[PDB]
């Protein structure tokens, strides 16, 4: 995924997912 | 969790974390 700078308004639905979870 | 109806502004970054990943 790209990332919203540490998580906000857009970066886990995404993110803490298939990195680690 | 609790959750925001189906996902929205407020669901993950909590929910697809530890329900199922």
């Amino acid at each position: 995924c790209s990332c919203s700078s540490l998580m906000d308004k857009e970066c886990v639905y995404f993110c803490h997912l298939d990195i680690i979870w």
